[PDB]
């Protein structure tokens, strides 16, 4: 009945609150940025990073669930900030978790992974199942690897009720700058505006990403609370590669005028996993979850969002 | 020929010390101690955590090697300092790279992992290679995991020269408490001296363990440092598992009088890897290192150096 999210003041945060809302639970979250706030959502500040003080908020809330969105999310940044997104991500987590096993709460965690946890998948790994080896590429990565390992770790340990998810690349209107969606819906968009020469400035295009549309990830998170096994690992994801040239064409395509393309050699990162694609066979036959939104409909709902700014 | 060990007033440290300096290698040596002292060992002040300190160490002494030692070494400890092996052996790691990586040195670095990053085993897959998956059971596990994925990520992005080691239970005198040989053999010398009731107080005696002397340990690291390929992990180990009530009774042969056995439940672990044996055949292949010193051997010096006073 009662749900805290932590970090729900991020992209999928907001999308996350709102979808426990309409299933009748009670929301909770929190954010650093002491003025945010959410509909039927009560909000409460933290800083994941003082131990003490997530020890009281989850004592005070007692919440049944814990979905832990709170994080560095950032791959690009993690190169330039190893240490901050190892404290945060993996520190961050053992705050909520020692919280839990304190307060001794009858609540079930889960802790939000990475596809990038993976790393370099061999080519006859692919479709990648949750019995992958983990070779991460980034510093991200790393991070996010550790999180799944303490959270086996506690599950087995302490007897906690832990679900970790590997989750693939999630795309919506609402996602910050930094990630490739958004940085090239952007560009157009000001392209449009006349506020940008007609060549959009682009990284890597010859990586392939698996995408899922930030609402059906929710639905994901939620199914897996009420019908996810403890201490098991699942891949969130749609199981399609899509190049990232075929991402920038589809929203070309959707541009009202021709459009030319530049490298810009700051978007490229020190060493980068060249295609990442799941299995969610798991996820699916645990929980009935599918897919529902379109790579396009995603797409053009991000063009709209700029488009109406 | 210069060469910087990190934690040199560490158990293998002063072994390594020793050790390079038989190979007419330069030794600097640093520890946070500053009333230390080693011979033939340049001595300085550091603590790893500092990460200006650290560049400035490594930016004086322009090593062409360096032996990064310096950790929270203990399995058992980890358990209630998670955050604290995180820092140190991470970050602590992550400060030694970066410093290389500043200074643009032309300098090989040896970043010592262990056996705990493997974890759980599968029995078809022992004895254990170096591409076998990372499974850890402990935090400090998850802390040696991260380290190797890091080492492999600043050579491939940074086009630095790091060999990371997996290195199973080394053993012999000089070894601190808190580790199973000298926690018994001081035990059983307190016994023969009438310091101690004649029951020794133990862990669990079913865990398996791959155990060789630190001799023997701290020449595989000078022979990986010249003959070890960059970017490659090697197992460092004598491929021999010895269950814990082995041990014990090894020592037990060789103690003066007879000695009775009881649980203390304090040095039982939340969850424990059951068994950990490595293939060495990496190691021996690249470097022609053998294992020279019998366990019992090693046994019996960490008895008589307890009986020496
Ligand atoms: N020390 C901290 N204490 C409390 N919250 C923190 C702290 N550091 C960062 N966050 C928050 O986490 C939120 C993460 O949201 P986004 O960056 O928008 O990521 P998104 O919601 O796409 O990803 C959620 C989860 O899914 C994973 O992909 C990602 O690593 C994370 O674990 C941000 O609002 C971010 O908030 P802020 O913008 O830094 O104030
Ligand atoms: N923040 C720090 N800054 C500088 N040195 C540090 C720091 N934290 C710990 N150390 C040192 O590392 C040394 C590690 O030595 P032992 O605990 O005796 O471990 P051992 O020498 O058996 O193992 C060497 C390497 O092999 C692995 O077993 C272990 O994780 C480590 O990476 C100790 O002298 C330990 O010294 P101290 O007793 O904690 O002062
Ligand atoms: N951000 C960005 N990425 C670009 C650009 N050009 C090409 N790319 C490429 O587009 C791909 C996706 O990059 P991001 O959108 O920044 O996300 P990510 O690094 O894959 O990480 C995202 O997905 C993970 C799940 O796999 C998440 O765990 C992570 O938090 C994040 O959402 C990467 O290969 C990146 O190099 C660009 O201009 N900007
Ligand atoms: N210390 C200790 N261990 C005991 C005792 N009784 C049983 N044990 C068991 O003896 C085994 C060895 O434990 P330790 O000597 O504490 O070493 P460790 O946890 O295996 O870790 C050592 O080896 C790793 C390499 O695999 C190293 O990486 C690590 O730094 C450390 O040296 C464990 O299964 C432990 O539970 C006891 O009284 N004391």
């Amino acid at each position: 009945m009662r749900a805290l999210i932590t970090g729900v003041a991020g992209f999928v945060g907001k999308y996350l609150a709102n979808h426990l809302t309409e299933q009748n639970v009670e929301v909770f979250g929190t954010s650093r940025n002491n003025e945010a706030k959410l509909p039927n959502v009560e909000m409460i500040s933290l800083d994941i990073m003082d131990s003490q003080r997530v020890k009281k908020v989850i004592s005070d809330i007692k919440p049944d669930y814990i979905f832990h969105l709170a994080a560095k999310s950032s791959v690009k940044d993690s190169w330039l900030n190893k240490k901050g997104t190892f404290s945060t991500n993996v520190f961050g987590t053992l705050h909520v978790l020692d919280a839990v096993r304190d307060s001794n709460l009858d609540c079930r965690i889960l802790t939000i992974g990475s596809s990038e946890e993976y790393g370099m998948i061999l080519p006859e790994e692919s479709p990648v199942s949750e019995e992958n080896q983990l070779r991460p590429m980034s510093p991200y990565g790393v991070s996010k690897a550790s999180v799944g390992m303490l959270a086996r770790q506690y599950v087995k340990a302490y007897g906690m009720d832990i679900i970790h998810t590997r989750t693939f690349n999630h795309i919506g209107p609402g996602q910050s700058l930094g990630f490739v969606t958004q940085d090239f819906a952007k560009q157009i968009v000001d392209i449009e505006m006349e506020k940008q020469e007609p060549i959009i400035k682009v990284g890597n295009l010859e990586a392939v990403r698996d995408f899922t549309d930030v609402r059906d990830i929710v639905q994901a998170y939620w199914l897996l609370s009420q019908y996810g096994k403890t201490g098991d690992v699942y891949n969130v994801c749609s199981g399609i590669g899509t190049r990232i040239q075929d991402v920038l064409d589809l929203l070309l395509a959707m541009a009202n005028v021709k459009i030319d393309t530049e490298l810009n050699p700051l978007q490229l990162r020190p060493s980068e996993v060249p295609t990442l694609i799941g299995s969610n066979k798991r996820l699916k036959d645990s929980t009935g979850w599918k897919p529902r939104i379109p790579l396009e409909k995603s797409l053009f709902e991000i063009l709209q969002s700029y488009r109406q700014a």
